[PDB]
């Protein structure tokens, strides 16, 4: 039993992570069969970043501007092309340590792990969730773009996240593999704004079913509730609409705990309501957004890599 | 900028983990040169568990009794010996990915990481403190024994916890890899129970100065407390004492902030008294006290593995 925020082990990503260096700009590359992918901006000064020109700025480069560090090995850059946002550096080299690898690009509160690099070494390991606006609450200082975020299914690595930036606010925005944008951010330094978060209502409901496995059921309740006057009172509260299709995926953990999601969805409808007052679920005196559903099942049931 | 817990990359400690399995009994061995370490109750069945006589029952068992799975490759047992609370299986075959490593025993307050295994395999990896009380708040099914703990200092892996048990409020209870428990735990199924868990006072602090390194000092104010003075109302929250060896492990971050021990301090002492009000500090609604000075050096300046 308990609960803990959980990242999947990173040891087939941390033999991914290598250094890319174009002239005064060091950051992180992910290094995939003879291929390493990085923010397109390591191609800019600070002062290109003002109002770059990609196109411009890169025909101007040759392969041997690009200096590939994969740890102590010079990895030597055969070809470059921009695909988005993302920079493709073709190296003379494959991989050895490549892992089963697709690139998917997720929605907002799907979660995946982070490896926070800096000069293409991995310093931490943490959970993240793609925000309802498109940001990311991570921790990254100034050499951090180019980390990724993923997730592993058996042996195959996912990647859905690429660092780029930092927002005024103080929370994170990058891309997906592809290089695409999440959120309606751009690779210039210019004014640039988090929209208003909204609240992942599937994913409290399944950190609520989460707290009845662990033996917090104070919350529970004789009520229920249809999806649509479920809908009406938490949109009240700034939480995301919750559809038949996000009822469906929490079934698993309904079943489990013997608690129908509308039964649940009567609990926290209580819960906004009311607060907490004074108590606390799995140690949190807030609604925790940032597990879905299948981190749950997968935390609460063992399922290995 | 942001503030995470953040577990150390796993991939040093994943090329480690093997399955151990003596007749009915499953769990987690850690190969390093030619020694498998695991929890000595793998020689135990349930009904073993009440009163077990661990020389008695390992004195009847054959270096054949032992299956070591590293992945598709059966290892050969070719000798035992117990140490306290585990077990070293000696096999015919060094561990290639054996990394640099020691064995550490930590104190009450000092942090880890947990990467969780069921068979040999690694689920996941989470941040942990070793609690006042000698327990941790850990994620873990049955089948996660033999699951370790571990600080990485560069290329050198501290290992600090190998996973025994849960205890009966859902907390966890563990050895050093010397088989020494943490606290007065006892690897046998009679009734024992977490003591009184405190708050680890020192963290606390910690996790303020990395608040402010991250731009909100809406907590602060204007007063000052003697050491003695605070110790006299921290105790009445059940927060650990700060010694003097706490003040001078903040130096640093109180150097870096421009903010006095003691200011912190009068600081954590009206948190104490008036709550958030509503607000957050790094993201919680509570004071956080799993992230020791070091933790918080550590992230906010990109310190690399
Ligand atoms: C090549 S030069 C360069 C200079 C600044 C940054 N910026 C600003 C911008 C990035 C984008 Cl994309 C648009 S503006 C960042 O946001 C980079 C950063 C990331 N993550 C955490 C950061 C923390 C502090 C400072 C910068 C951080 C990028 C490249
Ligand atoms: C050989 S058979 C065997 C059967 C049960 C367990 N126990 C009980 C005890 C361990 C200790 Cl040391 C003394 S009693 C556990 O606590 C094992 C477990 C661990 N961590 C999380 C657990 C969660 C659920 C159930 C058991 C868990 C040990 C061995």
């Amino acid at each position: 039993s308990g609960f803990r925020k959980m990242a999947f082990p990173s040891g087939k990503v941390e033999g991914c992570m290598v250094q890319v260096t174009c002239g005064t700009t060091t950051l992180n590359g992910l290094w995939l069969d003879d291929v390493v992918y990085c923010p397109r901006h390591v191609i800019c000064t600070s002062e290109d970043m003002l109002n770059p020109n990609y196109e411009d700025l890169l025909i101007r480069k040759s392969n041997h501007n690009f200096l590939v560090q994969a740890g102590n090995v010079q990895l030597r850059v055969i070809g470059h092309s921009m695909q988005n946002c993302v920079l493709k550096l073709k190296v003379d080299t494959a991989n050895p340590k490549t892992p089963k690898y697709k690139f998917v690009r997720i929605q907002p509160g799907q979660t995946f792990s982070v490896l926070a690099c800096y000069n293409g070494s991995p310093s931490g390991v943490y959970q993240c969730a793609m925000r309802p606006n498109f940001t990311i609450k991570g921790s990254f200082l100034n050499g951090s773009c180019g980390s990724v975020g993923f997730n592993i299914d058996y042996d195959c690595v996912s990647f859905c996240y690429m660092h780029h930036m930092e927002l005024p606010t103080g929370v994170h925005a990058g891309t997906d593999l592809e290089g695409n944008f999440y959120g309606p951010f751009v690779d210039r330094q210019t004014a640039q704004a988090a929209g208003t978060d909204t609240t992942i209502t599937v994913n409290v409901l399944a950190w609520l079913y989460a707290a009845v496995i662990n033996g917090d059921r104070w919350f529970l309740n004789r009520f229920t509730t249809t999806l649509n006057d479920f809908n009406l009172v938490a949109m009240k509260y700034n939480y995301e609409p919750l559809t038949q299709d996000h009822v469906d995926i929490l079934g698993p953990l309904s079943a489990q705990t013997g608690i129908a999601v509308l039964d649940m969805c009567a609990s926290l409808k209580e819960l906004l309501q009311n607060g907490m007052n004074g108590r606390t679920i799995l140690g949190s005196a807030l609604l925790e957004d940032e597990f879905t559903p299948f981190d749950v099942v997968r935390q609460c049931s063992g399922v290995t890599f």
